[PDB]
């Protein structure tokens, strides 16, 4: 009966964030609802040969939601979802948001070891996966869950076997009866994000905070109804999902275009076929694209904006993006825990090629501290500490850790080493363990 527990912002910060218009107290489903009202038939997702309009995405996720509610899944319940980069990922996500089921999206590259840890932490009553995944190749994993009383009441499978509950069956046809359902409240948990090294920690994200990061990111990256965003990174990743990600593109009324991964030749033909004009990558993938871009120039001419985040992205490599990939560059330094930094579209070249940008919000607060947690002199290198309208206040059910990474003012210490540049942007120089 209880809603999932999580650490709240102080009432004072929550009020401030409402006052500024960051938190508008709407569910994440807002994105679909509004899209359906404005442009029901414009494309929301392109996946292989499939094309899903906004109203289709809306109907299909409502269908699955009704089926889950009919089975008694809802508020206070959790779910574990593990799907590849396919349209069903978003249908399921919006379905669970609609039903008020708090979902953890595992990476498709996660294995039974991680899945096991996730299941023990959130005890899902719903598990959705794919038979084509190693862990669900057989029933060894599922069975082993019964041997510990951690079996989900419901298990849906993509690429299902005849004796499976077929994910597409539950999506394609509504329930026989009508049970009532609705999203969890806007300042309560919507879903779990995952930290990015020894088994991902769970980051509760509320509707308010996530929708805000999405809406504000979309504005920063100039998304609009003509945006076609390649989704070649894992769909569940905070970067690919919200920065600005698929949610940001849907917020702006554009279209997400799926790819299994960042493999250059496949991505290039997808980009060409659908005239993709935006993409998001990590440096190792940018390098793969650079190796082939000269020869396949014609195929990627439609790219207008490439976001790059993660790892290390030296200036000399960054300059190759507009030079070889023939599109604008935007650097992104963010974290599933909250804070995201973007270079702005009207930043100087120097800023874009040598910094990782600046926070989404004027109310993203940042401390850069020395070994004694004193703020360093302006411009020096220090440890990042941060808080804001979309940065979390603690990991799920982890009081000991939380106390280790938050200070008395609820600043989060990400471990990143950073310096502020004179222009105002941030440069990430390393990481502290
Ligand atoms: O494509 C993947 C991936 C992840 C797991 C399995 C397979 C692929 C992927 C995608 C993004 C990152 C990744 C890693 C870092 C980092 O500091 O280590 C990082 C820092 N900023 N960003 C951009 C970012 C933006 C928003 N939220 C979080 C991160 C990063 N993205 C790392 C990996
Ligand atoms: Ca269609
Ligand atoms: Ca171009
Ligand atoms: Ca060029
Ligand atoms: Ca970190």
């Amino acid at each position: 009966k209880q809603l999932i527990e999580f650490v709240r912002w102080s009432p004072e910060r929550a009020q401030h964030y409402r006052n500024k218009g960051y938190w508008i107290d709407q569910p994440l489903t807002r994105i679909l609802t509004v899209g359906v009202q404005s442009h029901p038939h414009s494309l929301a997702i392109i996946c292989g040969e499939r094309q899903l309009s906004y109203i289709e995405l809306d109907r299909l996720s409502t269908n699955l939601a009704t089926r889950l509610a009919e089975k008694g899944l809802g508020k206070g319940d959790t779910a574990l979802v593990q799907l590849p980069n396919v349209a069903e990922f978003y249908i399921v996500f919006f379905a669970l948001l609609k039903a008020g089921v708090v979902v953890l999206n595992a990476l498709y590259s996660h294995r039974q070891y991680e899945l096991n840890a996730f299941i023990k932490q959130i005890q899902p009553k719903l598990l959705i996966g794919s038979r084509q995944h190693e862990v669900f190749s057989n029933n060894q994993f599922i069975d082993s869950l019964h041997d510990v009383n951690l079996s989900p009441e419901i298990i849906l499978m993509l690429n299902h076997q005849a004796t499976d509950f077929g994910l597409l069956d539950w999506i394609e046809t509504p329930a026989e009866t009508f049970v009532d359902f609705s999203s969890t409240p806007a300042d309560e948990v919507a879903f779990f994000q995952l930290s990015g090294t020894g088994t991902p920690k769970l980051i509760p994200r509320t509707h308010n905070d996530y929708d805000y990061s999405v809406r504000a990111s979309a504005e920063i990256c100039g998304l609009n109804s003509n945006t076609r965003l390649l989704c070649a990174l894992p769909a569940p990743h905070n970067f690919m999902l919200s920065s600005p990600g698929a949610l940001g593109v849907l917020h702006a009324g554009g279209c997400v275009v799926m790819a299994p991964n960042p493999e250059p030749l496949n991505c290039f033909s997808i980009i060409q076929r659908h005239q993709v004009n935006m993409a998001s990558l990590v440096p190792s993938a940018v390098i793969m694209w650079l190796e082939k871009a000269a020869q396949y120039k014609d195929q990627i001419q439609s790219l207008k904006l490439l976001q790059v985040g993660g790892a290390s992205f030296p200036e000399s490599l960054a300059r190759q993006v507009p030079e070889v990939l023939n599109c604008k560059l935007q650097q992104v330094f963010g974290m599933a825990e909250g804070l995201v930094n973007y270079t702005r579209l009207d930043d100087s070249d120097e800023q874009i090629f040598t910094t990782q940008g600046r926070p989404i919000s004027s109310d993203d607060e940042i401390k850069i501290v020395d070994e004694q947690y004193r703020e360093v002199p302006e411009g020096e290198i220090g440890m990042l500490a941060t808080r804001g309208p979309y940065t979390f206040c603690g990991y799920y059910q982890s009081p000991e850790h939380n106390s280790q990474v938050f200070d008395e003012d609820n600043y989060y210490y990400s471990g990143d080493l950073v310096q502020r540049t004179p222009d105002g942007n941030l440069r990430v120089v390393g990481r502290i363990k």
